[PDB]
């Protein structure tokens, strides 16, 4: 349904960002750095036997305390590599045993809970906090605070996510040379923002990323969650320029252009949640060394368990 | 799809409420009465010629400044009857010309904007404000703060709605003894809550009401917006009792049992958004003088323009 | 889904019409003009207080008696501007209170009932009369009489609509310098025909118009009502040429080319009932002074209440 | 989805008809008998080799001229049994080769074309003619003239169908002792009316019959074509009694109670077009010697080709 | 939704087939020819009066016994033309009275039952016979797809070639007027037969399935082509193997080889058999040919209108 | 959409089985046990670090070689408890890393691949082996349905009995602490195994499929039960035969025979495995039993919540 693959490979649409994109993010991170990280780990009583699980609490946007899990595989090596895992839309940190893959492959896993979500497919424990008034919005998180980038929901999520990497680095068994940031869909868009904003991330795993090339996305598909934006615009006919102006500060295509760390991307060519031209726009602008795995017959599931193995191989080669 | 009509007419299921229902609402309304109402009626340069439109501002929940419209028909009479109109889900106050029916029929119409909504089918101008943290929730308003009646979104809306009647009553041309409260679906549910809580309303028009008999609604239909609650429960599997206990404080059936003013209801027997058993449970417990118009072949549109005529006729006979 | 906007703005495709288009309409109108118009305005008992309502009857196609409403706002004006309102597919004149907008804005409103429809979303009271046998057709109006323009349903509707403006001009309070023809969807298609054929209309309001560019419409979308045509062709496989020949006499694109009066159009770029390339073919051929309001994120709702405000402003400027 | 089979077999609901049902039909048929039948059989040039095909014209309702086919198998017998075949909704007489079953089984087949349809799945050639004005209606045939039994579409169809049997009987090779009336769905409904009204039919084949038990059909399913009725009622909310009064004169259940000839019925227990309770109401009231083939897993296809073999066996046995 | 008609009429995509396409089919057919055909025509007791019905059995793939019907119109001419009819997906031979058209128009009709199907819209009586039946998506499109030797349509298409030999064995059949016909799956089968059989005299190919698989699975998500897509969604490592297998069964590759006169039909709104897949086959078809294009029809194609076009085409051809 | 919970709890519909149910299964198992089990566990090179992964092969129905995974958590304890895991419809054994839950909780996990499937949501490696494959609707539900001896699930349930024997043969498995587990199709398989094998100590049965077929096909039109209804729509003469065959594979009939402690789960909004079908099996289950009821869940059931319940249930059992 989207551009054919040879056009996708060369798709580099003109980028739109405001003159103060960097300043906005510098100011944001500076203000939140004024609050101590105060990363706290508490070993959980758990039935898990191959992994130690810890409850995590750390300061994200404006000192707000974000939950996480830290999963440490019970192995002989002193320092371990670490994957910081961001969660898809309407998910949350769930139970420790929901996140066994990376530890089973020998990596400490830091799972960041997602402020205010945690109610669609996997439970969460972290609340959101708005700046002040909660403006008229369409149901969901995509239009929460959308009339100003200072009030926009993903400002708070992305800052949480940058601080999560510092929180992971605070665990002494983490090898700070081998901290990976990872996610799919919303998780992928979060990780992409982190890949540009974090000083500590060493590699990026970015699967079927959401939060990319918003203007084209709402023109291309009527699926959720991009359709929250479209539905808002159907009602607020006077706010089109403001909406896209705000979203430009959160668009993965704009972060991709600033990111320098090694990355592995994936894309499903039949994905109508995260359309491939949106994924390719981010991938093609990504400034660091990069590869993409292309799944021509998959929808939003992308490469699934095949991709998981591709990721393990990729990291092993990068870090060897 | 629901109970047959002769069973609907006798459907009076056992009500569930906590022992402190009245105290919860007494304390809520008392706390908000501590801020001055400070009703503002600012004439709006509209192009309307048979109606004068005012931009309304008034203090609702905890002093928070709620928007609205006041439309005054251009008539001889010094004291006119008034309809206070509440709005369907995802709507808001829109334009003054969206609410011409009651003014055209000789009634001043006070349209209350809906905090935080106004983004699905008609725009709105009024923000929400959470108590404190914004808990994990499913997209929308149904599960916003659902873990405690003190934090629940409809606490705020219903309080606004009570205060709206006091605001309308402040308008010098409003006849204090002919103030009607009206709404369809969400609007119906809000009006029902107000019919129990306000002491200033003379009559209720309650069309295809939402926010009624939650426990049963989520068993009967998988439509939105009831499905928000179901979807929250699908994830937060431990929270059934808490969710239903919170919702008991906001259930139209429990307000209906308290309401003493004359009411005209309407119901569509094929409505799968507000299922007939939910509307009938409310109607059957409604403690004031009452009638219901039954539309057996209509879905959620109910009686539409026919029902509007029934309303005008009902109010005319009542006020004689 | 249709042509991108830069292409829609330049889209002026080869028109298809028979050499005898004008003759066909000259003869149609002359033939119906032999019967006296005989417009009848019966003041009605009404609950309405700001408006006087009349039950209308007038002679349309071949003297057949068409129903309407006349809504006159109660203002201190010896003459008032007038909107002649045409109605969407499957609608009818409903109740007087269904048409309050234009009276509220200070316009006498003549609502034309639609022959034979009035059964889908708002009731009507006027029958159709065929031009002899009622040929095999697909359910609906789009294919009724389609094998010959002389028998086609829209020949009668459009005649009626032209005659409606003459009937409005016959009410003494109407300001014949300020007669507007308006409609959305089917309404807009009717209004486009009237804009070419009427000697009385002074401005056109044409929203999301239907009955435009039929040949392209059926190639682009499978929605109703355009799909009635496609479904008829799926069965009458021998009638492609005849069907498109008939429809060319009723196509808004060919009327647009003949229209001289000022117009305000609207279009939704996500409209899949009236595709944007069909609306733009009509608009780009429209030969009078014109403007278009473009709603990029809206579907068939177009600009809704925002567009209603644009219309009032447009007409005040035009007529000032 | 409907009553279980054990209850369907005992399902004999309270009937509803007007006291003048028989008078209405007697007057109807007497008036149309005043026009000469003048059955015209024109032998066609055909590629068919086992069958002789004739183009039929005969006088139906009020002398109106109805098309048909007559298919005569090339056999030694001088007199042959005859099946008069009525056609499903939106179909028409199509081509001679569409109707080969019965002639291949050694039956002359008279295929009656259906006035005004013929545009959905098989073409037709016969126009409808209204009783003057064609009232406001929902698209299709179900609500055409529904406000008065004298104007209702199926008054003209059922009269045509009775006259079709008279026309078939007129062909010299037909054995008037072995005239069968047959149809499925709309065809079955028509054939049921004809089993009560024709003095010439000798056996009925009635598959998955439509036009039965209208009041219950519209409560049970939202499929077309019954939904044409529900949709008209959703708009004409003041016409519920009148609509069902009109429909009582055309209801297969009411004809079944009057029919004397032997019949074979079929029913699909998962048929949501003609729900099983509607079909059983008709079968249970049928007053001639009868049998029903019950297909528990089939939808509206019923028994398909299996039922065709049942019919052949049933007729062989009956005709001795 | 597909290429516009002007483009479809000259759509001639580069073909993909293995070097051994012909050898594969030659070996396949020679191995099945080592088993005797043994056509069996059992005259049936029937309620049909204008035709004589026979219960057919013959040997298709590797001597496996395939069911069918033979319908013989009762006519004074001793040698009659014959149509060998293939059946659409999820159908089977049904009852003899399901197939009255061609006999009513004076043609003997040999109806080939379809191995292992017969359970969606019309019943069938003939089993499939595979060794191991590999992991597959529900249905027939992916059965044995990892090797052309094990692929389901190897067996169907062999059956279908053998069916023409079985029809020709019937003594009233005029061997100079044997037609092969079908729609959708039937048309894809008939298209393979048009290349592989030395006995067919003409081809009726409506709305053909089993054509241009690579494009088909990119263009539509309908069944049955979506069985292949779904298999590929799970077996991510088998993309090249899957399309290599399918190339041996692709109508476009058969059409390039076929020589007999043919009448095609296509629906421009068909989303089961997309018009570009039909036109790729039609444009490569190497025999004298015509196509009836129905711009507004979906997969129903020309329906009863096309049936008339078929009878006329054959009349003119055989006269 | 199904019976209200109060009635589901009381739903004990009359069971239907043939008088030779036990004899059929005795003969089936005895016939397959005449072939050597021959379990092979080949240690693999893997990226996993906390677990040892083995490629498994063993002899299921009639000596047919079935694939599997064996995942061993790297722990001090020498003889570990073991969960034998059966897979959902259209899945297969996938990758070793697809099954980390039980090993991470301290259980060796034996994952049985499902013959012939492995192509819808997770890949598989094991073929089916039928002679003739009768007319069927696409999928596995109607494959060989005209005779219980030829029916697809005769082969799967035998494989699944055999899997337990194969798990028991691995040296690190505590042969006295083996659990059987599955969801949906996996739950139906495990329910059969709870009746047919005496090796297992407990049953984990989530959202079970293959239960109360006669009712299932009347209540829902979803797949995979609809495969049965669709076959019946066409094979109108085979209704009695179809339901006779299915009675030999109905979880309600196996439940009545099972004795081991069981933990069930049900979603009251599940329209794939309707609550009445699940309660009919649960209500007849003869052993010590409990059911976790998820009133707002569809076919996902309890998801990770239910997994926690499972770990607690097994901990209590094995203390
Ligand atoms: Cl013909």
């Amino acid at each position: 349904f989207d551009l054919p693959l040879e056009e996708l490979k060369k798709y580099r649409p003109e980028r739109y960002e405001e003159k103060d994109f960097d300043e906005f993010w510098e100011e944001t991170l500076a203000e939140s750095e004024k609050f101590p990280l105060d990363p706290v780990f508490e070993r959980m009583e758990s039935h898990l036997k191959t992994v130690e699980a810890y409850d995590v609490t750390f300061s994200g946007y404006r000192g707000q305390r974000i939950k996480g899990w830290l999963l440490v595989p019970k192995l002989e090596e002193e320092k371990l590599p670490c994957v910081v895992q961001y969660i898809g839309y309407n998910g949350g940190r769930g139970f420790p045993h929901d996140w066994l893959f990376w530890p089973s492959m020998g990596y400490i896993c830091f799972v960041m809970d997602t402020r205010g979500q945690g109610s669609g497919w996997l439970k969460g424990d972290t609340p959101d906090y708005p700046e002040g008034p909660v403006d008229p919005q369409y149901p969901g998180f995509m239009t929460r605070g959308i009339l100003d980038p200072r009030t926009y929901y993903y400002r708070r999520v992305f800052t949480d996510a940058v601080r999560a990497v510092e929180a992971a680095a605070s665990f002494p068994q983490v090898d700070q040379e081998r901290i990976v940031i990872a996610g799919g869909s919303q998780g992928g868009g979060i990780a992409l923002a982190v890949s540009a904003l974090s000083k500590k991330a060493k590699a990026l795993l970015c699967d079927v990323p959401f939060l990319c090339h918003f203007r084209r996305a709402v023109q291309l598909v009527d699926t959720h969650p991009y359709a929250e934006i479209t539905n808002f615009l159907k009602t607020h006919r006077d706010k089109e320029e403001i909406v896209f102006r705000t979203l430009s500060y959160f668009d993965g295509v704009n972060f991709a252009a600033r990111a320098k760390i090694p990355a592995l991307f994936s894309v499903g060519l039949m994905d109508n949640i995260c359309p491939p031209s949106t994924v390719f726009a981010a991938y093609n602008y990504y400034a660091g060394p990069k590869e993409i795995r292309i799944y021509p017959y998959n929808n939003h599931e992308g490469g699934g368990s095949f991709q998981a193995v591709e990721q393990v191989k990729f990291l092993k080669k990068l870090f060897e």
